[PDB]
């Protein structure tokens, strides 16, 4: 099945899911100097104050902070998108050094590692229905530099001990997600897809453009959790990163000038 590694990384997911060479995929490289402020972006509305958690999951390929998405909790809205989008999980994607890790780039710059907030639109009624429609998500995108320590990230990485194989989950309550959020929420926007199979094109993208920064201690803590499951050989979870893809027939819009 699908992962990171030489014979079943991402230049294979095509074979699998053909999407992988589709007309909309994630994430790309967003060349600055070409993408056009868009005076008619609306603010972004971030509102996380009833953000409820509930679980931590390592499911093989990075590790989910679960929400409960039952009720009108933690939305996002404004900014590109239409209506609201109903917060439900949370990851990350990062490297094995400080040099690589993001999936998106900026002017071809790799961050250290990118948080992906996962929100579904509340038209489609839940997250499976949602993904079957072309705005059926939004991903707030905000990389991460290695400098200062992030203190609203220390939680997490706290627990990942507990969670360090395929499979295992932990509960993670009261987990507030306003602490990963950096000052501004100047962003790019373009339409694109999931980064990890199944690859669904139902993704507008929302990129901050002001990194957070997090420790290298913090980040040295994800590179030892394990794409592997307990009793089986240890091959540290780094680099679950997809590169960048062909821009094609899309145009990335700045919410700034
Ligand atoms: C499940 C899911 C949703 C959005 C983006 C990614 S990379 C993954
Ligand atoms: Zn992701």
């Amino acid at each position: 099945h699908w992962g990171y590694g030489k014979h079943n990384g991402p230049e294979h997911w095509h074979k699998d899911f053909p999407i992988a060479k589709g007309e909309r995929q994630s994430p790309v490289d967003i060349d600055t100097h070409t993408a056009k402020y868009d005076p008619s972006l609306k603010p972004l509305s971030v509102s996380y104050d009833q953000a409820t958690s509930l679980r931590i999951l390592n499911n093989g390929h990075a590790f989910n902070v679960e929400f409960d998405d039952s009720q009108d909790k933690a939305v996002l809205k404004g900014g590109p998108l239409d209506g609201t989008y109903r917060l439900i999980q949370f990851h990350f994607h990062w490297g094995s050094l400080d040099g690589q890790g993001s999936e998106h780039t900026v002017d071809k710059k790799k961050y250290a590692a990118e948080l992906h907030l996962v929100h579904w639109n509340t038209k489609y009624g839940d997250f499976g229905k949602a993904v079957q429609q072309p705005d059926g998500l939004a991903v707030l995108g905000i990389f991460l530099k290695v400098g200062s320590a992030k203190p609203g990230l220390q939680k997490v990485v706290d627990v990942l001990d507990s969670i360090k194989t395929k499979g295992k989950s932990a509960d993670f309550t009261n987990f507030d997600p306003r602490g990963l959020l950096p000052e501004s929420l100047d962003y790019w926007t373009y339409p694109g897809s999931l980064t990890t199979p199944p690859l669904l094109e139902c993704v507008t993208w929302i990129v901050l453009k002001e990194p957070i920064s997090v420790s290298s201690e913090q980040v040295l803590k994800f590179r030892k959790l394990n794409f592997n499951g307990e009793g089986e050989p240890e091959e540290l979870m780094v680099d679950n990163w997809r590169p960048a893809q062909p821009l094609k027939n899309r145009q990335i819009k700045a919410s700034f000038k």
